[PDB]
């Protein structure tokens, strides 16, 4: 009954010299342990600075090469070349102490707080707390000052909280179960955490990152996280904050800035599993527009394909000729057109797609033998995305396809990868049958369960068990070079499976939630959650997945969905339809709201935009924009879109009103100017919300530049900008937007075939002045786009050209790629 580890001790230990400061230590074992196999006895850790603001530890084997994320999936800065041990640089606010107990320890602080941001330093009797290292079994605890402490992320998981709930497992093993389940590992795999400190210097923010693509468990018990990972190496990166903001920015830097999205993936977009033909959705397109809904991408699930089979089309229900013709009338109105794929190639002899990649050996090989799964095909092969040739083959197979039938974006799915039955374990792998078993299901349920097994292999040697976590990630890096070689538009991408990084790549949604007021709620905190993974492109199915709906839960759902980055409506085909237009209320809601959504696509876009530059969030937490309020941490059912606009939701059924949190200040109905909340303390206010209303506030201080209403995101652009500034009495109002043709591939490059343009408004005590700055004032001038109108908000007193009022200056025709500077008197 032995002690799971028994720690290292260090041997030694040096601080570089002459070089930007990177600590080399080496580490013996102290004693071995059996339990969870065979302990690594000689490990080599390092600890270096690859930026002022990040710090990397780097433990590996001393005595043998482990596996870690290929710098090609991933490509990042190669490794560096009592008693304790001090790393620190002068402008770094991060020092890392090394200290030499037995067993040794470790702590990273903050020079300018002294607060301990991450300390690995064991209790000596607590071998839970101790670093144990064995082949497949890492063990990484920190201790955490349990109430300063708010830890988020962690993904992908379902959770009624957005910040990280004390006492609880949280399991990272890319697996096809529902996000309708609370808890559970679901698509995706984001080792990633942000750690907001309440006290010292309230707001104080750093994140942690484990470069680790092996299935783990990481366990949080407030006062400590620990990690367990059944393979790899500790690669541990520590971002310095200090504000949450730019946390991300470190992070994203890292793993990859988030990839633009073309101007028409944020119009509505519209989906279900089980749409009969081709008449069936050219019916829902006509709805919609009967209805005066806008829609702008029309979506076939798997139901377009001959028997399930990728890269065909349904030769009875959705023939080429009509499907052709179908699409080319989405493109004549000014929309657009997504399909799924799945990843699994049917073994189909008649099949070319699977004849094709037979003969250029694209499948992943389990015992020498293409691993045979089942998906809805039955029998399939999937694509080995690790291998060139696969991700050539994939390429191609979108290549053929696309050159019969025009597409504008794909949706990859059951990229995990998901498989219908479990094979077998391979008798006497420990790969198949793991020494430590993490919490796959909440069940310990093996992990090869509906899945392709870990003695699977992948190109150049590589073990599923490896490589797991990265097939959807891998499959969205193809995907994305398959779009991008055969249309030079700003590809669109939706996946399923997700990793670090794969934010650059590819949108992502929730997955299989479901029809139920849980779910609404939850997908605020999952939205919240992959902006912090660096997947800014994120959204729900609206009015539920799973399960029929409600008029009532569609409306409320349309009513937030409306605001999500990815906004669509999607459903499984055994329940009711839920287009937006079959109920009126829904459809009314929808109209409202999406009326509002498309009036701020020139400030979504711009928040894009940001977020490619910067890896800032276009729906994020409260406490982005407000970190020294502490009441904002714990916020789970309101969010922010970008700096200053925020959406309080109604969750409940039956529910008139809504108990919204407001930051100090004042703030403005977007759909009412007249309506405004003033706090001078953040407080709690209870808010009517009719049924056919959602709260959405513009705070003081910022400026929005928006559009006018249409059907399509294309007749948007066309219309005036009206621009919305909101005083404050306590600062200068700013705003920012960004202006290209909408699908740009190099968004903002220095072909410079776009404008940035910054407004900025004043108060005097007898006058108010707005301005804007203009960067490329010939590309925007040559669009024609023009600022007709100025809304003011947040005065007491009417403004004009030369209890709360509102000021609209009307007419100016004025020239967006014009700067201009407006002098206001008071009245
Ligand atoms: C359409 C959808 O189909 C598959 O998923 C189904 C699944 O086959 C169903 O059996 C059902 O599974 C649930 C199960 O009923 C529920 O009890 C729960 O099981 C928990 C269990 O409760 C708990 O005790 C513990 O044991 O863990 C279990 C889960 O591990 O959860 C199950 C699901 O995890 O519902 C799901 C979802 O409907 C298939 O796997 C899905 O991938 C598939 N969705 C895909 C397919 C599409 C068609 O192309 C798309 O339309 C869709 O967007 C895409 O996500
Ligand atoms: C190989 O491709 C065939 C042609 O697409 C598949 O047959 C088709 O399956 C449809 C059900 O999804 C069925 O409605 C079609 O009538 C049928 N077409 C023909 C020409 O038979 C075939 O699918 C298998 O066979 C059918 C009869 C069903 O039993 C499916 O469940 C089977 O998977 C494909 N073969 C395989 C092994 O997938
Ligand atoms: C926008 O919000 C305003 C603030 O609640 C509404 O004004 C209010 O209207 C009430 C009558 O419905 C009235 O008792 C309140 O005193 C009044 N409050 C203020 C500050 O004016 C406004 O409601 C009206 O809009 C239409 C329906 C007309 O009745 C106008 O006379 C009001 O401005 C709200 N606007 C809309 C369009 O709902």
């Amino acid at each position: 009954g032995e002690a799971i580890g028994y720690g290292y001790q260090v041997k030694n230990a040096k601080v570089d010299n002459s070089t930007g400061k990177s600590l080399t230590a080496l580490l013996q074992l102290i004693r071995n342990s059996p339990v969870y196999g065979p302990d690594i006895q000689f490990l080599s850790f390092t600890a270096s600075f690859e930026e002022d603001d990040t710090l990397r530890i780097r433990i590996t084997d001393a005595n043998n090469r482990r596996w870690e994320i290929p710098n090609e999936v991933l490509p990042r800065p190669p490794p560096p070349p009592p008693t304790t041990t001090v790393l620190s640089h002068p402008h770094s606010d991060l020092v890392f102490t090394l200290f030499h107990t037995t067993p040794f320890g470790f702590t990273i602080y903050r020079k300018s707080t002294h607060d301990v941001l991450f300390d690995a330093t064991p209790i000596p009797s607590n071998p839970t707390t101790f670093l144990i290292y064995k082949d497949q079994y890492l063990q990484l605890s920190s201790s955490l000052p349990a109430q300063q402490a708010h830890l988020y992320g962690l993904g992908e998981h379902t959770k009624p909280t957005f910040q990280l709930a004390h006492n609880q497992i949280l399991t990272l093993w890319n697996a096809d179960i529902a996000s309708f389940n609370r808890d559970l590992n679901l698509y995706g795999s984001h080792p990633f955490y942000m750690d907001v400190r309440s006290s010292p210097m309230v707001g104080s923010t750093h994140g942690v990152f484990l470069l680790n693509s092996n299935g783990m468990d990481v366990e949080y018990t407030g006062d400590r996280i620990t990690y367990k990972v059944i393979g790899g190496i500790i690669d541990l990166y520590i971002f310095a904050g200090r504000t949450p903001e730019m946390v991300l920015d470190q992070y994203t830097k890292l793993i990859g800035r988030p990839a633009p999205m073309p101007y028409w993936a944020f119009g509505f977009h519209q989906c279900r599993w089980g749409y009969r033909d081709v008449n069936e959705i050219e019916t829902v397109v006509d709805k919609y527009a009967e209805a005066r809904i806008p829609l702008e991408v029309m979506w076939t699930d798997i139901d377009y394909m001959d028997a399930f089979k990728d890269f065909t089309l349904d030769p009875v229900h959705f023939p080429l000729d009509k499907m052709q013709q179908f699409v080319t009338k989405l493109h004549r109105n000014g929309q657009r057109y997504v399909p799924i794929l799945d990843p699994g190639i049917n073994t189909n002899k008649s099949y070319g797609t699977f004849i094709r990649g037979m003969q250029s050996n694209v499948f992943i090989k389990r015992d020498g033998n293409p691993y045979l799964g089942s998906v809805w095909p039955g029998p399939v092969y999937y694509p080995d995305f690790l291998d060139p040739a696969a991700r050539s083959f994939w390429v191609d197979e979108i290549k053929r396809f696309r050159d019969i039938l025009p597409i504008d974006g794909i949706w990859i799915d059951m990229n995990e990868a998901s498989n219908f039955i479990t094979s077998a374990p391979t008798p006497g792998s420990t790969l198949d049958n793991p020494p430590y078993k993490i919490n796959n299901s909440g069940g310990r349920v093996p992990i090869n369960s509906k899945t392709i097994p870990a003695t699977a292999m992948h190109y150049g040697n590589v073990t599923e068990y490896n490589a797991h976590n990265l097939y959807g990630f891998l499959e969205s890096q193809a995907t994305r070079e398959a779009l991008v070689r055969t249309s030079n538009e700003r590809p669109f991408l939706l996946s399923r499976s997700t990793f670090a990084g794969s934010g650059k790549y590819t949108a992502h949604w929730t997955g299989d939630n479901a029809a139920r007021w849980d779910d609404l709620q939850y997908s605020i905190p999952t939205m919240l959650n992959f902006g912090l993974f660096g997947m800014p492109m994120i959204g729900a199915d609206i009015c539920g997945f799973a399960e029929s709906t409600t008029e009532e839960l569609c409306r409320r759902w349309i009513q937030l969905g409306a605001f999500y980055p990815f906004s669509r409506d999607h459903s499984a085909r055994d329940t009711t339809h839920q287009e937006l237009y079959l109920w009126e209320s829904v459809a009314a809601s929808a109209r409202t709201v999406l009326g509002l959504r498309y009036q701020l696509l020139p400030y979504y876009y711009t928040l894009m935009y940001d977020a490619n530059l910067r890896g800032i969030p276009i729906a994020r937490p409260l406490f982005f924009t407000f970190p020294d309020d502490v009441a904002t941490y714990g916020i789970s059912s309101q969010f922010l879109i970008g700096r200053g606009i925020m959406v309080s939701p109604v969750l409940q059924p039956g529910a008139v009103s809504v108990n919204a949190y407001f930051p100090r200040g004042n703030w403005f109905s977007l759909f009412n100017y007249t309506s405004s909340v003033s706090v001078s303390a953040g407080t709690y206010v209870s808010l009517s919300a009719p049924p056919d209303h959602i709260n959405v506030h513009i705070h003081e201080g910022n400026i929005v530049a928006m559009q006018g209403e249409a059907m399509t995101t294309q007749a948007a652009r066309s219309t005036p900008f009206h621009l919305l500034v909101v005083m404050s009495d306590h600062v200068a109002s700013t705003g920012e937007l960004f202006l290209d043709n909408g699908i740009e591939m190099d968004i903002g490059g220095p072909g410079g075939k776009w404008t940035l343009v910054r407004f900025f408004a004043e108060s005097g005590i007898n006058n108010l002045t707005i301005s804007s700055e203009v960067v490329n004032r010939g590309y925007a001038m040559s669009q024609r786009w023009v600022m007709d109108k100025i809304t003011i908000l947040g005065l007491k007193r009417r403004v004009r050209i030369k209890g709360f009022v509102v000021s609209v200056i009307s007419d100016l025709r004025q020239l967006v790629g014009q700067a201009f500077k407006l002098e206001l008197e008071f009245e």
